[PDB]
């Protein structure tokens, strides 16, 4: 099940690709009624004045993410959520754990989602418009 945003698609398809977005990277089903920022986001992504990719930063990015995935937890414990909620995966190695840990340390969580998002993997597997999911 792969969902991808274009700008052209009916309302029908992209409520289903912006659901899909919420609950890879929030893990439930969060809508634009949580906050005027998230609103503010999915009109953006709705409407193509940001691709998918810059709409999932922006998500991992927010309140709403920080104090769910990266504030209670240990840089370590992180950054392995981040892994799979941006790039639907684990990390595959202690030097790839070294890699984030040290961007985490130095950039926070702004850093760790752009270098996820901007990683040439991530180019591969989800490009601009598509929906991180699970492999
Ligand atoms: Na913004
Ligand atoms: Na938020
Ligand atoms: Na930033």
């Amino acid at each position: 099940q792969k969902y991808a945003m274009k700008p052209g698609l009916s309302a029908l398809e992209k409520n289903a690709v912006i659901k899909a977005a919420y609950r890879q990277i929030f893990e439930r089903d969060i809508t634009k009624a949580y906050s005027q920022s998230i609103s503010y986001l999915e009109s953006q992504v709705r409407n193509g004045d940001i691709s998918m990719k810059e709409f999932v930063r922006r998500l991992a990015k927010s309140p709403l993410y920080r104090k769910q995935f990266f504030e209670p937890f240990i840089n370590s414990r992180a950054l392995e959520l981040a892994f799979r909620h941006i790039l639907g995966r684990g990390p595959s190695s202690r030097e790839e754990v070294q890699k984030y840990f040290s961007i985490v340390s130095s950039g926070g969580l702004p850093a760790l989602v752009d270098a996820l998002v901007d990683s040439q993997e991530y180019a591969d597997y989800f490009g601009e418009e598509t929906v991180p999911y699970l492999r």
